[PDB]
């Protein structure tokens, strides 16, 4: 290589770990002592990332399988049953969030994925990282049936992906905006939107550095910021 791209390599390793640190640490002292704002703050932003992925997916876009029409099938499907999970549960079950954290990691995460890693395996992975394994639901057949259909359409056509990026990213984008309006009525009295903008912003432009420097890294990070939201 350059040597000098070689230098930058390494300076890049180092802010990159240095801005992993300042995001977790900002978000430590925000979500100790701003409290709600914290939490809207966050859905702003995983609200503008599922916004990223819509719009870069639809500027993607240039007959089309069956196997895309069940993979946007399963999708709705999966959000409708992670959105149930947390905001409607069973008689004798509480409110679940990991369901609804991991469809939003897909969202979010997914087009920018290794090709040599599974949806099945992402999807496995981040329920494991969002607590699921011990939990009371089964995310069993859940999540195999959204990774087997993506899985399917990756594998046979991963040039027809954006169609199904796009249904997800859409929709997941509403549903957080539901959502955060519950809870910023739940707080009446307390909300202070120019602090969610500003944290959002900074949040934001840190996060998409860290993106470009690392995906797999800017991954991680977005799963701590995601495992706060939805209780």
């Amino acid at each position: 290589v350059l040597k000098d791209a070689v230098h930058s390599h390494a300076e890049s390793q180092k802010v990159l770990k240095k801005v992993s640190q300042e995001l977790q640490t900002k978000w430590t002292d925000w979500e100790n002592n701003r409290g709600p704002d914290y939490l809207l703050h966050g859905y702003r932003v995983i609200a503008r990332a599922l916004q990223q992925t819509y719009t870069e997916q639809s500027m993607l876009i240039e007959p089309v399988p069956q196997a895309v029409t069940v993979a946007k099938d399963a999708v709705t499907q999966t959000v409708r049953g992670a959105i149930k999970n947390l905001e409607n549960p069973k008689p004798g079950n509480d409110p679940d969030g990991v369901l609804m954290q991991v469809v939003i990691s897909l969202g979010i995460e997914g087009p920018t994925l290794d090709p040599g890693e599974s949806i099945q395996n992402f999807l496995e992975t981040r329920v494991s990282d969002f607590g699921g394994d011990d939990s009371d639901i089964d995310y069993t057949s859940d999540i195999a049936r959204l990774g087997s259909a993506l899985d399917r359409v990756r594998e046979n056509h991963p040039n027809e992906m954006p169609r199904i990026w796009i249904a997800l990213a859409r929709e997941l984008g509403a549903a957080v905006h539901s959502h955060a309006t519950s809870v910023r009525i739940a707080n009446a009295g307390k909300n202070h939107t120019r602090d969610v903008v500003r944290m959002a912003n900074e949040s934001s432009r840190l996060l998409q550095g860290m993106k470009v420097l690392s995906v797999g890294a800017w991954a991680n990070t977005m799963t701590v910021l995601i495992g706060d939201l939805f209780a």
